């Protein structure tokens, strides 16, 4: 009903200062796969969570931001070294945008056929980002839940909203599978899922890479499906 099309992307306002960006890529056995990230206005700047699949699509995200918000993009954080999350890093860099990822994502990105972020996040033992490594993140609350979908997957809550972003760790409350497990940590996936849920106990809107936003039943149901792996 409320989704705004812009070229080949889709933008959905989730909250006063928060939009979901969605881009698509054909893959065998799936069709044209939606990948979601976030756009957050924080005062006079914009923050991005995840690229689109490609440079061109990512440049279109920046064009939408220019048209609809018309404020500088201060930074992007990208939530692991796969194409749906880091495929457009060159577009961000060309645009002069500072980029952040888990240290491990930056380490894996070259061999994944991806471009590393410019800055590395590190995490306390409890999984909260070390705040000095995430300067100017404003309302973004970055959390490493443990290895799951990938060894390097991270998650993002938004202060002052009921939104938490699971990226490709979380699936929707009616999801059939855990999707791509080629890089999954089969032993630990199950626990990582429930850690995300625990880190963001108040969030009623669970946003994720490959489904529309859902209730926390997404977390309960993802944890459940994961339990069957270990
Ligand atoms: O693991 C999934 O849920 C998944 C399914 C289809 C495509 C991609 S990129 N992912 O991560
Ligand atoms: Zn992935
Ligand atoms: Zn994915």
């Amino acid at each position: 009903g409320g989704d705004q099309r812009f070229g080949d992307l889709v933008f959905r306002q989730l909250a006063p200062n928060v939009w979901q960006h969605t881009s698509y890529l054909d893959m065998p056995g799936f069709g044209a796969v939606a990948s979601n990230g976030l756009i957050v206005r924080d005062g006079g700047r914009v923050l991005v969570v995840d690229t689109a699949w490609t440079d061109d699509q990512t440049a279109q995200i920046l064009n939408w931001i220019k048209q609809e918000i018309n404020l500088p993009v201060a930074l992007a954080v990208v939530t692991h070294a796969h194409q749906d999350k880091m495929g457009g890093m060159d577009a961000l860099h060309a645009a002069g945008i500072a980029t952040y990822a888990n240290a491990l994502s930056n380490q894996l990105a070259p061999q994944e056929g991806l471009v590393a972020a410019q800055h590395s996040l590190t995490f306390a033992a409890n999984g909260w980002v070390e705040p000095a490594t995430a300067p100017n993140f404003g309302p973004l609350k970055v959390f490493y839940p443990g290895p799951g979908h990938t060894s390097d997957n991270i998650t993002v809550g938004i202060d002052g909203t009921d939104i938490a972003f699971g990226g490709c760790l979380i699936k929707d409350s009616k999801a059939k599978s855990l999707g791509n497990l080629g890089d999954a940590d089969t032993e630990h996936y199950a626990a990582s899922a429930r850690a995300f849920g625990a880190a963001f106990p108040k969030a009623s809107m669970i946003v994720m890479s490959h489904s529309a936003p859902d209730s926390r039943a997404a977390i309960t149901h993802t944890a459940r499906m994961a339990d069957k792996l270990r």
